[PDB]
């Protein structure tokens, strides 16, 4: 939603690691300054790599983001995600986020990045048709039928899981980058199709 009058940036950021992001992306001297939804809405990116994070509440009232580089946090719940309809780059790697169903309504999301975050279960990917790149290297994966449904994938990568069968990769012809080093592959067959490959790693297989 929005603030309809000045408010203290403790008071909207409940973690207070995450409120000094947003301190220092507004450029103010403290998390306890006022900010009004005019300066939330100049926001488009958030740099906050290994921050020490551990909640994104607030940002839901950030609806210009596109940007939102959270790699080696401690976040888990990302519900505030939910409506940030501009989001279009995300990575969120070495965290313990599992619940996938946050991401739904992202449909301009165009790069997600989840590696590292102890992930199984990837079947709530397929509402985004519309991903370019993907990143789930060193996570648990086993099944990735849902992938069949991400044609629009140019860069994927699944490295250090337990992966099988990657027939469902066969149809997604606009592949350029395929990372699949330390699973257990042995079936390549649903890499002949796949004319546009440029990059492809696939040693370390444990068979
Ligand atoms: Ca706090």
């Amino acid at each position: 939603e929005t603030i309809t009058v000045s408010t203290p940036i403790k008071q909207i950021f409940p973690d207070d690691a995450f409120a000094e992001t947003i301190k220092a992306n507004l450029k103010k001297k403290s998390v306890t300054d006022a900010v009004t939804q005019n300066e939330l809405n100049s926001i488009d990116q958030i740099i906050a790599n290994n921050s020490d994070i551990k909640s994104v509440q607030g940002i839901q009232y950030l609806p210009n983001v596109t940007k939102l580089f959270l790699n080696g946090n401690k976040l888990t719940d990302i519900k505030p995600l939910t409506n940030l309809k501009n989001l279009g780059w995300l990575f969120l790697d070495e965290n313990k986020i599992k619940d996938l169903s946050s991401l739904k309504d992202l449909k301009k999301l165009k790069s997600l990045s989840l590696e590292h975050n102890g992930i199984s279960d990837i079947n709530g990917l397929v509402h985004l048709p519309q991903l370019e790149s993907l990143y789930l290297g060193n996570n648990k994966i086993t099944d990735i039928t849902v992938l069949s449904r991400l044609t629009k994938l140019d860069t994927l990568s699944l490295e250090d899981n337990q992966i099988s069968d990657i027939v469902p990769l066969a149809g997604l012809t606009k592949l350029q980058n395929l990372y699949l080093s330390k699973n257990h592959i042995s079936d390549l067959r649903a890499l002949a199709g796949l004319k546009n490959l440029d990059v492809l790693e696939l040693f370390s297989q444990e068979c």
